[PDB]
Formats: structure tokens, C-alpha cells, sequence
């Protein structure tokens, strides 16, 4: 089966780290990305915790607690199912910002607790300290005083914002320690560094709540994932050159050069010039990995 | 190209009234209930309707400057990305919640980088979805004053939607279409009804379970990643529906046929649907006469 990519313009896809619409990529002026979200081969195997659905991003889902004199999440996949640790960092979906904290919403997600009243709550979550364990099956919820009617009730948790941990500015490059410090994670995706000839790695951004820096960096459209698992066309050849295109005359704006590792390069700033957001990736050819962008 | 559909099992694709993984199917309980939901619409050969979206990022979401009119609050929509919606293909912008005459409780966030530096960008509010004040085809909608507004006035918000109850007075009903407002001569841009087959079919609904308080059963006629597939495939259409199989994704065993017409649904012969194991995968057969037997 031939390998191709979406034909869908870049700007109706969504990041793969937030469920937002993409709106602009950028190479980095620093970090080395290891995200867990958006994280893909090219012949479509997940890694991380990616999955398949944009309706799974940054979220979380599981029992609320309360223990020691402290509330917390006992989790679970998305889908209620439970989570085991052998297969994942975290449940898939689970939000891959590391060392700051995340503000949920949440709602009771029980069919018989959803006849009457209000079932919706808001929580700060902390993605540090020995008490964010997700990928021990629990996370620490921090007090706010309107968790007691939750205790003992299933819940999902959406990504509202985020903001830095006090005494520590906000990095989107930061990885979770979803293991504690228990024991590295399990199926971590690998970090990621640029191959050489000019290339550096490009981010697909969004705008988005991240307070003190609103622009979200993913190294996939979510919708990119699902096509590679959906195709699972085989890899063959160094890199997937890619060609991005305009949407209606299909000239060629830009190269592109996939690894199997599912990230994508460029030689960026080749006269200032500015790409459309609108564009539309095509796969050209396999190519080696010596091909000059 | 050559029609198919996605190679995804059905419990990890999205609804596309909400975004929540599919967790059933269903038939509705009088099998002549006709459906005109607004999202998850879209043709074989890849045409949008309605408000429906590629993505499932955008499902049941709102953006727009918040108002205040002489205590009057609301929004002045946008599309998700912030550029103007102009109501040429869509009865309200792309994405907008496709839930009528009920209470919609919205979460927001501020959405311009410069109001994202510091402090809490976050609230909430309550908007119906129904009277004259509601009119997102005429680019505003009316939010129920929680005194918690004022500070977001002249803000630039986008809004999900976290749950939903009844309006006072009324079931809530998620068949019911919203009157998303009428623009004198223009177009209402609806995604059209989709008429029960009869003669034995039955509509499938794919199911979610979702806050809808009452009511916490979201069905839609499509799964998200469905209208995704289509759009990119473009695939013309060669029949007057395709045949589908829906198979264990492990046996490979072909566990129920289905039925999907040009207008982009899906119908079964009941014996029903929700019987099925609910991690099958949708694998297009053959292109077959409209009056195909089940």
C-alpha cells in the first residue's frame, strides 16, 4: 500500500497535543521535544500515549478520592476501560505537559448520576511532585473545597488551561514524570533530534490557554496519526519528502522532509517571505535521507 | 479514487455531536423519528453540510466577543479560528452545538495571545438555545447573566460545551433541531432531514455517553473520523449505496451488514445494532442498488 498523507488544508487540522485548530508552524529558536502525544511511526504504530481520536487530547478520566487527608484521580482510559501499565506512560490522551498545572474541568460521567443536578467541577492538577503517579494509576487533586460530593464518583477531566508551577516559568518541552519515583515509564516515545543537511524540526502550533505562553508546539496534526494508523503503509525509504502545496493551484510553497519516526524537517528561512496557513501536504516520493531541502 | 471507509474500530472514533468516544449504536425507539442533526454531516463523496467540520476539535464549540447591551450579555460569534462568519455555507459557524431548546453550559477561555500572560483566562456560562436571542445564524447569541461577565466585555472567548439540561418546562430532546435564525431571503444553509427508510431498515445511531443531564445519551448518524475520511478520499460515488460489514477486529468475522446511503447515514435490518460488540470495524464491501436486501 503506497504511503501518502491527508489532503486536508493545514488549518482545519488539529494540534495533536491540544485539541485546537492548528494555526501556524514554526522550527524552534532553542529544547528537544519529546512529547507523548502526536507521537506516531510513519507505517502507523502509536506511541507515547497517542491515540487515535483529537476527542481524547488532554483529557483524563477515572474515580475521585479521597485518602490521608488528600483528594485525588484513580485512573482510567478514556472510554472507562481500565488503564494497565504495561502498555503506556499514562492513559492514552492523558496531557503531556510536564512540571505545571493543569486546570480541568470535569464532569460525573456515570449514566445514573447524570438524571439530575449539576454534574460538572473544576480542579487544579499538579504534574509534579512524587504525587502526580499517573502511570502508577493515580494523580493528586489539589483542595479547592467542592470535591467532597465527588468522592467515589467516576469523572471525566478536560484540559481547560494551564499555568507555570510557582517558582518555575512554563515549558512546553518539559516531559511528565508519569512514573514518580517509582520507576521510568513504562513505552515512553523517544526524544527527537534534528538529522543534519541544514534541517530542523518542525512544530505545528496553536493558540491556547497555556498562560504566560499561549502557543502549543506538537510534532504531528492529530489528524495526520489517524491516517498513518488507519494506512499503515509500509516504510520505504529514508524519509518521505512532502511537498506543501497551494489548496487550489497546487504549486509547491515548500519542502518537507517525514523520518519514520513520525516528525517532519525543513530548511527553514530560504527576501522575508511568510507560508500560508492554508496549505495542503502532499506526498511527493520516498527519498534518502540525503536529499537537500 | 475507490470508496472505503475508515479502518478504525468503532470505539475509538468520535462522536460528532460532542466530542466523546462512540461507546454505542443504536436505533431510535419509533424508527420513523426523523433526524436533521447539524454536525456529522456530510455526502460519500465528501461534501460538508451544515455546521460539521473536519475536525473533531471543533465539535460543539463556539468563539466570539463577549457584549453587554444595556444589561443584555452575548456573544458576537466568530468562527473557531477567529476569522468572520459570514453565513454563505452554514446555519451558524462550523462546529457550533446542534442541540435546540435547551440550556447549554459553556466553559471559555480568552483566546487572545495578549490576554493570555497572566492571571485566570477562565469562566463559564449558560446559554439557551432557543428564543429570537438566540440567533447564531445572525452571528449572536444571548448568555444568561451569572454575574461573572462583566470582566470578559470586549474579550475575544472560545467556549465548549461541558454539559447540558433541559430548558424548564421541556424534556430534553436530542432530536430537536435549533432555530438558528432566519436572515430575510438568505438560505437557512440546513443540513436536510434524513428520512427513515422503511420496509424493515432502521437508521443506526452511534452513542455517547455524555452529560446530556436527563437525557446522557448523545446519539449522531456519523462518526466523526468518518467525515474526515470522506472529505480527504473524495471518492465518487458509484452507487446508490455501499454495503458495509461490521467485523471482529480480531476473528475477522463478519458480525452485521449495514447499509450507507449518498447523504451520509447508515441503516441495519433490526432483529438490533446495539446487541454488537462495540469494537468492530466498518469495512466497505460493495457499491449496491438502493433497494439492496439486509
Amino acid at each position: 500500500k503506497p504511503f501518502s498523507v491527508p489532503n486536508i488544508p493545514m488549518n482545519l487540522m488539529s494540534n495533536s497535543r491540544v485539541p485546537m485548530l492548528i494555526d501556524g508552524m514554526m522550527v524552534s529558536n532553542d529544547q528537544v521535544p519529546q512529547f507523548q502525544n502526536g507521537r506516531v511511526t510513519l507505517d502507523g504504530q502509536l506511541q507515547g500515549t497517542t491515540t487515535v481520536s483529537a476527542a481524547c487530547i488532554a483529557r483524563m478520566r477515572g474515580r475521585i478520592f479521597n485518602n490521608n487527608g488528600n483528594y485525588g484521580v484513580n485512573l482510567a482510559e478514556l472510554d472507562g476501560n481500565p488503564y494497565h501499565a504495561f502498555d503506556s506512560p499514562a492513559p492514552l490522551g492523558f496531557p503531556d505537559f510536564g512540571n505545571c498545572d493543569l486546570h480541568m474541568t470535569f464532569v460525573k460521567i456515570n449514566p445514573t448520576e447524570l438524571s439530575t443536578g449539576d454534574p460538572s467541577g473544576k480542579v487544579v492538577i499538579h504534574s509534579y511532585d512524587a504525587t502526580f503517579a499517573p502511570h502508577l494509576g493515580t494523580v493528586k487533586l489539589e483542595d479547592n473545597n467542592e470535591l467532597d460530593q465527588f468522592v467515589g464518583k467516576e469523572v471525566v477531566l478536560e484540559l481547560t488551561w494551564v499555568s507555570n508551577r510557582t517558582g518555575a516559568t512554563l515549558n512546553l518541552w518539559a516531559v511528565p514524570n508519569y512514573g514518580s519515583n517509582l520507576t521510568q515509564a513504562s513505552q515512553l516515545a523517544p526524544p527527537i533530534y534534528p538529522p543534519g543537511f541544514g534541517e530542523a524540526i518542525v512544530y505545528f502550533t496553536s493558540t491556547f490557554p497555556t498562560v504566560s505562553n499561549p502557543k502549543v508546539p506538537c510534532t504531528l496534526p492529530q489528524e495526520f496519526v489517524s491516517h498513518f494508523v488507519n494506512e499503515q503503509a509500509p516504510t520505504r525509504g529514508d524519509a518521505a519528502l512532502l511537498h506543501y502545496v497551494d489548496p487550489d493551484t497546487h504549486r509547491n510553497l515548500g519542502e518537507f522532509k517525514m523520518y519514520p519516526e513520525g516528525y517532519m524537517t525543513c530548511v527553514p528561512n530560504a527576501g522575508p517571505q511568510t507560508l500560508p496557513i492554508n496549505g495542503v501536504f502532499v506526498f511527493i516520493s520516498w527519498v534518502s535521507r540525503y536529499y537537500q531541502l
